[PDB]
């Protein structure tokens, strides 16, 4: 039966990234840690958004404690809120290697992107999901050195000209992260 | 599992294009390349539009730099915006040959010609693709000549009488191209 | 995934016609030429139409140099217009054998004719299709001789009495044709 | 193998007597052809040549008519037809000047008959006339000039097939 | 023993042209038919030179009377004259496809393109080569079309500003031509 | 037969880059292309001029739109120009990683460097080449991550002191390299 | 596999005492390190360690320092050394600081021990230290702290061997 | 084709030195370290030189570091300046070891040594080697011992007696090392 999931892939091809294998011998103990991220409130007013997903509160947070995490399965879901029936929201995203010259008001001209019309007596609430192609990039998100191609995720809104009381959709980033081999710091809080 | 991205192909029949053999030698070295390019923000006002994929602001940039380059495939897009629902657009659709005497005033007077109304009712503001068939065109864009035949869309927009404040939409053609012989000229910029 | 093309086939039964045979030996060279017409601009007002489809601008036009062509394939579409959501319309449709003496009328005490209710915020706005059966009929628009059981068209339209503004909904009849044996004719222009 | 058809014509290029004229013919570009070759990718020449009918007006009015089919960048001018192979001058009128089986076989054994591909070709057939009439002149046209031929198309090109 | 013909290949790179083979049957007979055309007469004052090579006395005069002709060989020699000696001349060459957008004051910036340094007591004068890479570009200079990659070649000139009484040394361009199918024109002279 | 174009190697020895291996998966398809970058017009006064050819005005757009790319081969050329025979020019040249402290000014206290007269005496005027040794060199220019090893020239002038009207040779830079991985961003310019 | 060679040494980081101090010390850049590896492309570290040499100066004038090794790009500060793992202070005086065993080894089973290749590294040895002297300061530095360890370097950096 | 190093090995004969073997066992890990030390800018007087090479600059500063260290390979090279032409410059080398009693004045007493007219319009500017026999002398430039049969060389310099502006030939003496077992010191700086 229906699924209040649906998604859109992004168009894609071939391109990959280069990483450095720790020191041969044994393997290190890892854990996976998977997570939810409160990227943006949209709605309101029109507004953009360049993330470097490396660093954002929950990526951040988890990494601080560790040399090496990487990601294992990363995407972004667009909720719509209550407000999207009676206020439709242009919504347009893409995901791209960090060190992409892009911005968000180019979504139209890069590959991947695309724009969604959310809310609308008429469309489907049904939340939104651009899984991310990590194949496409440079999943370390914390290691040894300084990658430039890790994810970046950019997110344009145009909202309504006679503007809605509050946010009219919630858009997250979730994912799961594998990291090992501990960085040694304040344990404290 | 949902998927928004909808798509309505084209009437087709067979029609094949002579295209040129490459010299008896070594073969060259390929790769292909992605892209979007934006098409037109339509909805504010009737207006059509009838362009030559084959070059384009994009397109032509890749291709700077190599003596030959063909199309694996190729799409128009049609992405509603936060206006599609409450103003309804008619919107015109056609691929043809480059040497076709069609302009979009007759996209209904051809074969393939294609009509869609964007928003103002249910199931219309899932984004829509017009896949090009290259099968029945021609997919060389850049060679030891020039072809007539190449691709070429032909878009009509008919806007509400009481139009609305902004683009009820965007169409977009992305598409991924191969390309090989590297062009001997300068490098500066 | 969704198509944007849902179709209406026709409730059908065994009913067939007659031909001859060009004199037998060497096989006529043939080509196929497939087309779009533009038949009518429905939504303004109630309006009927009887479609002998032998002589349609698009058939016409093609056939005038063949002495024998016949159909392969036959249909008719109904393209919603953007004005088709704030303005429901009746459109009544039927495929008839030409010398069958019902007219738009009667399609309802016709047996396979059928009515639809296009526009609506509530309906969808996917374009109808009634694949013509000429399993039912005579495919032949042109020989060397004049059947009477070539394919016609019944249409009626029943407008909103608050009229639009302009036409509700295009409808087109595509098909393809297979002619051969050329007609002496003034090929100038 | 693509499914062909041949379709054939006949077009009236021109109508001498009147004064002496040039003229220089790029064939896929005449009424006719652009016309047939309409809906189609690939067109090509079967057969051509060209025709001249005489008129009433040719028994009194004599006129010198010389043809010349020609590779399309092939630089001579109607002035040198006499000059070329394909060459050939008629008189028109009070002698074996009346006779119909007065045309010219074009010889595409020579030139390049494609007509219409996805490319521009630069040696499809071109046909040279050079007209010398009466110096008082006739009344009306002394004969007229055309050209027939077959052509092989194929592949269907997609437009607008109303009209 | 020495030859007094030293050469200087160009530096090079896989990169190929298209090209149409005449319709299958009958091989048309051909001829090869060599040159040398004199094109330049260097050492006065600085100058420069871009020769589309199709166009040049010879080979225009040669290809004047077929519908197809090719190039198998072909190479620029530049013979010191007697004043060579007396008066160091710098020549820059390069071989390139007509359509690349290249100058000759950049020859410098182009891949193949290189400069000599022409006469004085203690250079050798022997004549010099740069044999054309054909493989690299289009070598049909006539055929039922114009292709657009045929052989250009980029020639600079920096003489003494204490200039010689003349032409230092010469420029000439050889090769050997396979040409077929003639060309109806104008025999006479 | 002679050859012009002359060249003198490089002393050398092993020494390796670590570089960083392609993650697991499917190998992009690579293309190559070669070039040639004006490096120095000396001979009219003492002048020194090192660079990381790694990023210069040529290779950068070149690699615009690739996220990985190594070189294939690499080498100097000092190309005598009219005046080098009337007025000798000491040229210093030597290979070195990007991250070597080393300045023009010690190329003779370094391992490899080499110094040559230029012109003024027999045998002097023929195009010299130093190859790149990237045997012990770091070819990749572009990648997931900025290596600080790779391929840099430098090269020491010095002038006549009765310096020569003009640059008395030129010195450029050429090569071919190797790129796959398309970086997706904006197309239009 | 490219012939290395390995290198130990000594390297004087700071003299303590006098007055309270600070101290980030990002290990692959100091003078000692810099200088062997100087001729070499890549360097690592095979063992490393701090250790603190008292001065006669410390019995009058105890000393409150503390060490800890952390990885380059570890967010803390000498303040916070108790706060964090390695962590650890010690007295200089009149009590069991004199014995010269006062050394911390740096655990590079926790870090990068690469400190030079042909990428930089962010996490390589970091080395903290937290000075805190007598309000009545002493006449001179009451105590020395060096690092020791040995590295492992391969493949020759070119460059002016001269000097 | 032609390589711009020329050279002049030294006239020679069966001699040989003697050395101690590190104590049985554990092989100890060595390094090899190539160099290049300017050792003389000739050209503008007279001048002689004995050069022991165990210590110059670039050996001594290397050696530094460890108890034992040999030479693997060693020669000297003579540069010519831009000076050379205009300036003719006599020069003689040698190799020798040690404690050989020769004077530079003695070059041509001495078996090896040879003397060479660096200069003139007329002559080669190809730089000089004279590959050192170490199968001649005594390898070890360091050990826990004194050697006193290590390479001197010997080095002697006829100038023009109208003089040149400056230097005009560079003599530089590269080779390779291949020390062990570091020696304790200040690594400081």
């Amino acid at each position: 039966m229906e699924i209040d999931k649906e998604l859109a892939p992004q168009d894609r091809t071939v391109t990959v990234a280069t990483v450095l294998p720790t020191v041969p011998g044994p393997s290190p103990f890892t854990i996976k840690q998977p997570f939810q991220s409160e990227v943006l409130f949209a709605g309101t007013k029109d507004a953009e958004a360049s993330l470097t997903i490396a660093n954002i509160d929950s990526v951040s947070t988890l990494t601080t404690f560790y040399r090496h995490a990487s990601l294992e399965s990363l995407w972004v879901t667009i909720h719509p809120t209550l407000q999207a029936p009676a206020f439709p929201t242009t919504v347009g995203v893409c995901w791209v290697p960090a060190q992409s010259p892009v911005t968000p008001t180019q979504i139209t001209k890069t590959y991947g992107g695309q724009i969604f019309c959310i809310g609308g007596a008429i469309q489907t609430l049904s939340p939104l999901i651009v899984k991310c192609p990590l194949e496409m990039m440079q999943p370390r998100v914390k290691d040894s050195i300084q990658y430039l191609d890790s994810p970046k995720l950019l997110i344009s809104i145009t909202a309504q000209p006679t503007a809605p009381p509050a946010s009219t959709c919630i858009i997250t980033v979730s994912g799961t992260l594998s990291m090992h081999s501990p960085l040694i710091t304040d344990t404290s809080t």
